[PDB]
DNA sequence: CGGCCTACG
DNA sequence: CGTAG
DNA sequence: GCCG
């Protein structure tokens, strides 16, 4: 009753395993800082069944049958049920390792491979990194700059006059070009740590080099405190007006053709896990290979030609599930 | 045991 | 190496 | 770590 790829079945924003979803996350976050990527993916995979179940897990017995619950995961969940807490998910959260894994990697330009460096150096804190910028990368300084801002959540109110100002720009840069809201946000998150746009015109081909022309007239604003510069995916840090200030914000701009929207936007409305998951499903059960440009079979060399989002669920043979149900 | 998503900057 | 969902 |  329960399918083992998260595609296959609804997964809420919010649901009725939160604490036991939250303790098997960081299990899949520690596992990637060790570059413990099939570990990650167990554990993720595993929080989210519990996303997807229509109410409480109260005893073991109801973890029998369930998808990538193994000896490890269900012990997990057996310490929390007896106990309230599981001692190697709290260890874990203590851990020097973890905590400083986490600090480093959600600087914006260091990975797991740079933060796991950098901790192998003995570097601990951010004030240890700004002491030697020697060792950064332009991004890097712009991650650690605005680090305390972009730790901040970002409201959905904020959203709105962003996509206001972006609009403005795309407007400019191409008459009749479009901006739609995806990443967590078209999921119907209230909050997010960033703010991920998808740009197109209806007119096929009019779309080639819209992002440098909509960089330069965003920049021209005065809005870009930080961006890498032909491209088609911008990620930047933007000003942000607040009550006699303003903050920074990440923003990533996407560009897609008009007959690659449907796949672009499935892509970059997530979430992360649903999305790895209906690749493999595409090529693992279907025989397909899907990305953000589109679907191919690899028999009769032809792409699919997706309208809507829906075409593409149904090329996959999969029910149609609406952003909100793709939280997983 | 092999596999674990698949891109772009 | 970084970035994205 | 789990699935097939
Ligand atoms: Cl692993
Ligand atoms: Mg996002
Ligand atoms: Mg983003
Ligand atoms: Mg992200
Ligand atoms: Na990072």
């Amino acid at each position: 009753w329960m399918p083992a790829y998260a595609c296959q079945r609804p997964t809420p924003l919010t649901h009725h395993n939160t604490g036991l979803s939250e303790a098997l996350e960081i299990l899949a976050e520690a596992a990637g800082f060790e570059g413990s990527e099939g570990r990650l993916l167990t554990f993720c995979r595993a929080a989210s069944v519990l996303k997807a179940l229509p109410s409480p897990v109260t005893t073991l017995s109801q973890l029998q049958g369930l998808p990538h619950f193994g000896e490890h995961s269900s012990r997990v969940v057996q310490e929390l049920l007896e106990h309230g807490v599981c001692e190697e998910v709290e260890r874990v959260r203590r851990s020097e390792r973890y905590q400083t894994m986490k600090l480093f990697t959600q600087i914006f330009g260091v990975g797991v491979k740079t933060a796991d460096r950098w901790y192998r150096e003995g570097l601990r804190t951010l004030d240890d990194l700004r002491e030697q910028p020697q060792k950064l990368t332009q991004q890097q300084k712009a991650g650690l700059q605005h680090h305390q801002d972009l730790s901040t959540p970002v409201l959905r109110s904020d959203v709105d006059a962003l996509q206001q100002v972006v609009e403005e720009a795309v407007g400019q840069a191409l008459p009749g070009a479009t901006v739609t809201l995806t990443g967590g946000f078209r999921r119907g998150k209230l909050q997010g740590h960033d703010v991920d746009f998808l740009i197109t015109h209806p007119k096929e081909g009019q779309e080639a080099g819209l992002l440098p022309r909509v960089m330069c007239r965003l920049q021209d604003q005065g809005l870009i405190l930080y961006h890498q510069h032909a491209f088609e995916r911008s990620f930047c840090i933007f000003r942000l007006p607040q009550p006699g200030s303003w903050k920074a914000v990440r923003v990533d701009l996407v560009v897609a053709p008009v007959s690659q929207f449907p796949f672009a936007l499935l892509g970059w409305t997530g979430s992360k896990l649903f999305q790895r998951e209906l690749r493999r499903f595409s090529r693992k059960e279907k025989g397909l290979w899907l990305n953000s440009h589109g679907l191919f079979d690899p028999e009769q060399k032809t792409f699919f030609q997706a309208a809507s989002e829906e075409d593409i669920f149904r090329h996959l043979g999969l029910e149609y599930l609406p952003p909100e149900q793709r939280n997983a």
